[PDB]
Order: structure tokens, then C-alpha cells, then sequence
């Protein structure tokens, strides 16, 4: 991988691997959010930022701060088939002392057609408290320079999907898959539960006829609260219906909320 | 990757991602496990086998017959770090009528150094009554031509570890992880739980102050059985023994089917 001619993107080149495909021999959508923070942690490493997944600088960290994600959102036209070539092109944006922004844009590498986009929405957060802050005129001065000054959007539109309210889905559920824990294959170096694995939690409660006869279009999911690793999760989804789903991840025993979200699937 | 001058072998280079390594930023031995899968299955697809880790031949498919593994074996002297680029050369050898041997070499790109080695021995099965039947010499023909005649071993050694017998742990266990039970995201293209799952499943019941003042050196794991999609196993493990050894069992949640076992070895840090 590369940072662009200009230096405010970076883009790189994956081949879908034999383990990373579903049952119809193409790309699942963890495959690609797992290849979306593998680009996003490469631009970090081009410039100098942390390459832990929280892109901090050396203040930040004297500080005890990181960046969290609060929201995921993943579109995708075509799922790259195994030994396929798919080139991923990432930036960020400052959305001012709320947050920051990071998109891509999935393309096919033969014939240059774009097969997918995504946003993520990211808040500043004290690690040891939790609490969050807005951003400081010293902290945002630190990355500035590496991100684009003129809007650049994957999703350009006034209120698109991305940016859509998602609501609390009500018991009973319809659907459900509860008892779900993580194992040391979920966690990341700093032994947190990776953010990939609640997008595979949230669709453990789709049922498997959808999954057989659709394919997943969009997908949207805020991040509340982190599942610890010795937690347990209970997946909950709701038919709102094209098909279309409510979800909810919360703790097995008290009930917490640790993610909401929505998914899109359209008939084979 | 590529197949090698003589085309006997199978060789090729993988740059190690972010989410692949542990607390260590070096890669995980089910990341070396899943990077063993891939190459042995593009060493299939350059020679006109199945890409779907069974390895079969148009006559195995009419007969409804594939390769299951029956034993996995690693030993891994230095795990690449995040970053790193490890080079993985693989080769498969018969063993007569009872089955095949798939063996690996890691290395490390930079220094050319031996990082790490494995083994695996596969048995041929019916896919619909799950009974094994010894290689016919008309399959048995047709992979000869893709493999070294010469005995080509990972694991040349005298009587070494991974032909080593492994008993059956006995209750009770020293600890426990119970409940384990596979996500989509643990399934293959054929919705069967991957063989590297397991692994994790193993590793899942080591107390945690092991893994963070030890490495892994080596794990030997049997398959038996498989697990479903729909079942739940528990994670058993017994201390056996500097270098620490433990004895390992993964069975069915309710009756207590054996599904594997295994041995690892670890090092302190
Ligand atoms: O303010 C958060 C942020 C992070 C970044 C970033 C830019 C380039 C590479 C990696 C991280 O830009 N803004
Ligand atoms: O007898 C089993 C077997 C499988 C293979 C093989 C050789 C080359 C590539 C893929 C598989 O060789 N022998």
C-alpha cells in the first residue's frame, strides 16, 4: 500500500484468501470491515500516528486519550469472489470538536468499477475514565495536515443512510442467538474485543433462509458500550420490512445496550 | 505464490496484518494456522484439484469421497511480527494406502532463517457416511505426479513429537472452558466449522497467566469428530509437567463426545 500522490489518502491492493469467503465463494462482510481497519491502521503507519487501532499522537497518549468508534456504516454492490483483487483507497475528515471521519471506497482492481463504500463516525474518549472530550485546538492541529480541507464523502448526500437515527428495538424480539461470548481470536493486541466481532454477533440472530436466499446490502451499526472479554452477549433482530432489520446486542445478564443497528438485504 | 522450479512444492510470501497478532504484536498460531490452510489450498489450485479444502480429483467428486485431516502438528520457533513478511513453502507425500502427509516450511523473508515447521496427516472419507476406505490405485495415480518420491520431512527427527501417541485427559480437569460454540464467521464456503477453529477451542481452556509469561512452541491436535454447526463443546486441559506441557480434550457439551485432543508445549518468555 501506498499514501496517494497527493498524501491526504492511502490505497492498497488485498486478495481474498480461501478462509475469508461465505457459501457463496465471495468475500463475507466481516472479511471487508477486517480489510477496511487493516487500510485505515496502514494510513496511520505512513504518517506516524499509533498503529493500535486508535491513530493517537504522542500527546494523546501522555494524555491517556484515544479515538473510538461510535458508528460503522457499510455498503457493498459486489462481494469480491476468493483470489479476486480488490483495491481499498481511505481518508479522513474532522467534523469539527465532536468528531472525526474516516471513508472508503471499495473498487474492483481489473475493471476499476467501484463495489462498495463505507463511514465510520469517531469520538475522542479518556481510556481509563471513559469520558469523552471535544477536541482540542492543539490535538486537531496534529492531524490537519493529513486529511483533505474540501469535503470529500463517500456518502455526499444531505440525510443518506449513513446518518439515519436508529431506534431501540422493543421486546419480544422476533429473532434471537443469546450466550455469545468472545474467545483470544476476537481481541486485538490490547486484548479488547475487536470492533469486526459485534458486526458477526449482530448477525447471528438473522435467520439462516434470509442468509441463503439474500444478500447483505447495508449495513449500519453504532457502538455504545464495549462487551469486556469476560462479558456475555445476547444478539436480538426484528424484521421491519427488499428486506430489512432492526438489531440489538446487550449483555446477557442485566440487559445493557452495547450496540443498536440496522441491515439491508436484497433477494438473489 | 508459485509452484517451485521442480514443481513439487508450493511456495508463498504473506505480509502479517493488524488484527492477526496477539498481545506480542506477532502473529497467533491460528493466523499461522489459517496462512498453512491458504497456501495448501492455492498448492490445489495450481495443479487443477478442488479449491475447497478437501483437495479431490472429478473421479473423488463422482464418488462422493474427500481428504479429512486426522492430525495437525506446529512448532514455531519465532512468530513474525505484525508487519513482517513470512514466506511458507508446502509439499504433500503418500504414506501407502492409509493416507497422505501435507508438511510445511516457514521462513522468515529478510534472513532466510527457518521460523517455523508443521505437519498434518489426512485420511480419504465418504462426505455422506463419514467412513474412511483406503486409497484405490487409480486415485492414488492421479496425485503421484504432483509429489516428491524421495521421503521429503518437515519432521525428519528419530522418534519425534509429531508421531507421538496422545492419551485421553481424565476427569477432572484441571480447568475448563464450557459453552464454546461456532459464530458464521467460524464456517467454511461448505458451512463445515474450520479445522482452525478447533485450535482456538484448545487454547481456550490454558489459564490466562500462561499465555501471558509463555509462547506456544508446539501443539499436536487430533480430530475425531466434527462439530456442528448446532453444537456446543467444552474445553478441558491438565497440566502434564522451565517449559511448561498440558494435555487437552474438546468434547460435546452434553453426552461428552470427544470431538479432539492434543498436547502443547510452551516456553517462558
Ligand atoms: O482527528 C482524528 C484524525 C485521525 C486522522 C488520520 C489521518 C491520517 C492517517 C491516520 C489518521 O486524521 N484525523
Ligand atoms: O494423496 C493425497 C494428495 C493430495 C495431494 C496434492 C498435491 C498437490 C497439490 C494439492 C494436493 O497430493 N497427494
Amino acid at each position: 500500500g501506498s499514501l496517494t500522490e497527493d498524501g491526504l489518502s492511502y490505497k492498497e491492493k488485498f486478495v481474498v484468501r480461501s478462509y475469508e469467503v461465505g457459501s457463496n465463494k465471495t468475500a463475507t462482510v466481516e472479511t471487508i470491515a477486517n480489510l477496511l481497519q487493516e487500510v485505515g491502521c496502514n494510513h496511520a503507519q505512513s504518517v506516524g500516528f499509533s498503529t493500535d487501532g486508535f491513530a493517537t499522537t504522542t500527546t494523546m497518549r501522555k494524555l491517556h486519550l484515544i479515538w473510538v468508534t461510535a458508528r460503522m456504516h457499510i455498503e457493498i454492490y459486489k462481494y469480491p469472489a476468493w483470489g479476486d483483487v480488490v483495491e481499498i483507497e481511505t481518508w479522513c475528515q474532522s467534523e469539527g470538536r465532536i468528531g472525526t471521519r474516516r471513508d472508503w471506497i471499495l473498487k474492483d482492481s481489473v475493471t476499476g468499477e467501484v463495489t462498495g463504500r463505507a463511514t465510520s463516525k469517531w469520538v475522542m474518549m479518556n481510556q481509563d475514565t471513559r469520558r469523552l472530550q471535544k477536541v482540542s485546538d492543539d490535538v486537531r492541529d496534529e492531524y490537519l495536515v493529513f486529511c483533505p480541507q474540501e469535503p470529500r464523502l463517500a456518502f455526499p448526500e444531505e440525510n443518506n443512510r449513513s446518518l439515519k437515527k436508529i431506534p431501540k428495538l422493543e421486546d419480544p424480539a422476533q429473532y434471537s442467538m443469546i450466550g455469545l461470548k468472545p474467545r483470544r481470536a476476537d481481541l486485538d493486541m490490547n486484548q479488547h474485543v475487536n470492533n469486526v466481532t459485534y458486526i458477526g454477533w449482530v448477525l447471528e440472530s438473522i435467520p439462516q433462509e434470509i442468509v441463503d436466499t439474500h444478500e447483505l446490502q447495508v449495513i449500519t451499526l453504532d457502538y455504545r458500550r464495549e462487551c469486556q472479554q469476560d462479558d456475555v452477549v445476547d444478539s436480538l433482530t426484528t424484521t421491519t420490512s427488499d428486506s430489512q432489520f432492526l438489531h440489538l446486542l446487550r449483555l446477557s445478564g442485566d440487559g445493557q445496550e452495547i450496540n443498536r443497528g440496522t441491515t439491508l438485504w436484497r433477494k438473489k
